[PDB]
């Protein structure tokens, strides 16, 4: 499950995931948006269920972005929350929100709420 | 707002979360939860807007954990999207999207959304 | 529970949603939103468990408001999804999300999510 | 746009979505789960913003279904929010919320998110 995240995945949109999980559950990399306020890398943290149900369950996962660099400041940050399933079409399929940092009056319309499927080719 | 950040907040279900926030935008520490499949501790890792427009907006950031820990595993993670409000009743507002690992026939139902809204009382 | 829903209810913002059970599980009335792109009511059709578990739980239901009248056309709608608690703090706890038309390259940034409490008084 | 909405739907799961698109911006019909606790035709109702923006944007809509009927009731509702794009591979694209009643308790894991894609074949 170790050797199955770890590497590089893309999304429907052709972002650019890049991930290391060590054995702890741990989760490091960096993310490249193809859309929105973004350009280059930007560093992720995030976790996973390091001794998954053998009962060939996926493996839930998540991790985030703040969406700072060296490059932009977009004053936000992406939680995506989902399950890698290995096999020879291995997957992570994910939801997520993005939080944009807001004054009190917009507020309520804070948050933007998606899907992303991330494979190993494309 | 790092200073602000790192310390011990409690949300309405009474869980604590612990946080320290890095000068880079890390987010390290630890969550118990109040409910659910979960005791004691869980590692959590995560990412903040370290140079937040100065405009009084809030903060956006982002964080996970993976229930997994010594005691049990719930295969399964929480990740929290939202922003952190200073001031002299400072907030953490989030979002909360909770997938649980499975097999691909109930995949449908496979994620819990949420709002925790976190203080530094009580 | 059809006595019970049947009103006028206010949420966190001061939106007002004006609302009648049918016996057969409907809900029609009208919403206008204290923000954002609207003014004054708009139509609302919707859907309500009308044989709740007798366990003393909630009464699910869900609603939606395309956010088009005479005044104005704001190019979106929202569901809101929750349930019905009684009691002398009667209270519709949502979630919600809102859609807004869109082409299809920012049709990934097409859908906010949030949270409103309603109640029958202010 | 009355015309495209109008008619029987599919989602990836194989539920039909059978819907007429009043002029007014209403939306009455029947859903038939293919997964959970469902079984036959369901009531439905809904919205969608029947003035949309010609810049050949998505039309946005969303409906709600109660899952009782004559055969069972799952104390629950769900919500679809999203957005109709015609052409000649036509798309309702949604993202969904589904909230069970509950006690008071539990209450915190009420909603279920997704998303379902709706197409006029299979
Ligand atoms: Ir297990
Ligand atoms: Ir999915
Ligand atoms: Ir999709
Ligand atoms: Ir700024
Ligand atoms: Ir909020
Ligand atoms: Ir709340
Ligand atoms: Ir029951
Ligand atoms: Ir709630
Ligand atoms: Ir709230
Ligand atoms: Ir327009
Ligand atoms: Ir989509
Ligand atoms: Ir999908």
């Amino acid at each position: 499950d170790e050797a199955g995240i770890t590497g590089t995945w893309y999304n429907q949109l052709g972002s650019t995931f890049i991930v290391t999980a060590g054995a702890d559950g741990a989760l490091t990399g960096t993310y490249e948006s193809a859309v929105g306020n973004a350009e280059s890398r930007y560093v992720l943290t995030g976790r996973y269920d390091s001794a998954p149900a053998t009962d060939g369950s996926g493996t839930a996962l998540g991790w985030t972005v703040a969406w700072k660099n060296n490059y932009r400041n977009a004053h936000s940050a992406t939680t995506w929350s989902g399950q890698y399933v290995g096999g020879a079409e291995a997957r992570i399929n994910t939801q997520w929100l993005l939080t944009a940092g807001t004054t009190e009056a917009p507020a309520w319309a804070m948050t933007l709420v998606g899907h992303d499927t991330f494979t190993k080719v494309k």
